[PDB]
């Protein structure tokens, strides 16, 4: 019921062709009535120079997730979504494995959306939190 | 005088090998007594699905720039830098060309650094602004 357009994981993944998403290994994984989930590897592709997960790389995952989520909540025959503001806190560093991100809606207004995005590594300990604000703009 | 270690553009660029930086085309361009500048193409590598500049991609550039800047302001025999908090506002969309980012220091404390990062396209109109907070942590 959150979703206007019921999420299509294959199409979500397919639509990332020729994008920064596909380039970093982002993969949409699951969704339910209230959330959307994507993951990304912690490797060379996403590494900052030190073999650590680039804060940016975590932020790309969060931004891709939340903007896609927003896109599935609007009437896309009449509206599109643009990023307005984004913030994030680094909670724990990540070395190897994959980072998983889960988006939940905080507020879906007529003109803005606010998404809460929680990230964690394979041990499932929170590694990053982000809040994303999108603008809903008439097509 | 801002810099402890005087910036080495070649080495800065070289150190990005096998990183998300090199993957997106980030290139350190210039520096002066008070600032560091890097650029990135607005293309397929950095595109969100719609042929637009992924907000993440702007944020990677800002994060790479500011963390590198922070790294050049600490005694690296004793300290390293970790991202704590980052935020950004989308100001104008970007279609083609390159986005240029300039980092300036807001505050360099003993335990935290705050960097102001201004981004703009080739028309030189501001496209994004970011503020980055790094932690300085004993090695």
């Amino acid at each position: 019921s959150l979703w206007r357009q019921t999420p299509d994981l294959e199409q979500l993944n397919a639509s990332q062709k020729n994008s920064i998403g596909d380039l970093l290994g982002i993969r949409f994984e699951a969704f339910d009535d209230e959330s959307l989930t994507a993951s990304m590897p912690v490797d060379s592709r996403t590494h900052q120079p030190f073999g650590l997960l680039h804060g940016g790389a975590s932020v790309v995952l969060a931004a891709s997730l939340g903007s896609m989520a927003s896109y599935l909540c609007v009437d896309t025959s009449q509206y599109y979504c643009v990023g307005l503001e984004v913030n994030a806190n680094h909670l724990r560093g990540l070395r190897s494995g994959r980072v998983t991100a889960v988006a939940r809606a905080i507020h879906l207004g007529r003109t803005t959306h606010v998404w809460d995005i929680r990230l964690s590594g394979d041990d499932g300990k929170p590694s990053c939190i982000a809040r994303l604000t999108m603008a809903v703009v008439p097509l």
